[PDB]
């Protein structure tokens, strides 16, 4: 048991749910309760992809295993036709609720549709999307006294970076002096509540899951990438 | 002027020189004095590729510009023929001694022949070569108290990671308690000396070029990759 897999699942669940409610068809606006059950018939996975891309996709409405395997295949074929690299995931794995491969698939979707469009001044061309986001993060908190961004895990635990990023962007929203004397939990909660109320950024993370010696990397990157998106 | 470019040139020169002396024809066992002069005629570049690949390659012996440009074309064609992504390099650039494009070429060679070989359990497959090497480095230093590997620059500055990677494989060679007590210069000297004496790892880096606020990334990745090769 690694608690980061729990956090990751929660974060991806909130991410998927944020998208499904934006669907234009009212019957597609569903809510994931358990990420390892509610994608098994492929319907929410096809809906997710319709919202992220703006395309319509075909789907089967029958209820046998054959229909679920096919809905999943439609989704994975869609992704393949957009040159996403899906390796070692087959339709049965998703239809059957395999935890690790379901998490792998959603990460693949987040990476392809949200993270891999990032553009930062000072970009090398051999830089990875992750590297570009870390560079963006480092540039955003450059003026600020105690602060370093070394990674997407431990650097973020104390909530100061999240606050500093939002401050840089709109100094009105954040009292930095106060950040320097508040606890981790207070700083995290303050940054997440401001980002949601004032920037439109869905709360993907709970402070209790970030204030931990080894936070889940993909969850942090997903949230940080969602802040980047909220800044013109 | 960025001092890292000086370090990178020095690192790459030592890396090229370590290979040229392993050529099977004695006449090809040459020594690079200045990397921006001594590849211009193409002979050393063809020899390097011969030793890294095991293949014999054609070569021109004349001394006009025509011969130099052709020797260089033979090398770059060989590389294209092996599906190496060269972009923005011609003939002329290497024959004229272009510093940036000469460094870029050698980096492309190091990356294709030495670094892209890495394998460690629990890779993704969307994972880049550098990401695999970083994962390896993170794993190798997991048991060690206050050590973290976040990148291939500032994490390596103090010499502790080099000393830990070696201790993990040969615990008798280094005293980790002395490591936490020493200066960066001592730690780096000791790790590179031990690596060379007992593990056959050529010293590509001098301590004073690593113990700096911003170490050259490609130089460190080159050396770390050399450490990986000298393990089981």
């Amino acid at each position: 048991f690694d608690e980061r897999d729990r956090v990751q699942k929660k974060t991806f669940t909130k991410w998927v749910n944020k998208h499904l409610i934006k669907h234009w068809r009212a019957e597609a606006q569903r809510h994931i309760s358990d990420l390892y059950e509610d994608l098994r018939d492929g319907h929410n996975l096809i809906s997710l992809l319709e919202v992220l891309s703006g395309d319509s996709l075909p789907r089967e409405k029958g209820r046998m295993r054959f229909h679920k395997l096919q809905n999943v295949q439609i989704a994975l074929d869609y992704l393949r036709h957009r040159q996403v690299k899906l390796v070692n995931i087959r339709n049965d794995d998703i239809a059957d609720g395999n935890p690790k491969l379901t998490l792998g698939l959603i990460w693949t979707i987040i990476l392809h549709f949200q993270i891999s469009d990032i553009q930062v001044s000072g970009q090398s061309e051999d830089m990875t999307a992750k590297e570009k986001l870390l560079l963006w993060s480092q540039r955003m908190v450059e003026g600020y006294q105690g602060l370093r961004c070394d990674n997407f895990t431990t650097s973020w635990r104390d909530g100061r970076l999240f606050n500093a990023i939002i401050h840089r962007h709109k100094p009105m929203l954040i009292d930095m002096n106060k950040v320097y004397r508040q606890t981790n939990l207070e700083n995290l909660d303050q940054a997440f509540s401001v980002a949601e109320r004032d920037l439109g950024v869905t709360r993907l993370l709970d402070p209790e899951d970030v204030d931990v010696p080894q936070p889940d990397e993909k969850s942090i990157i997903t949230y940080v990438s969602s802040l980047y998106d909220a800044m013109p």
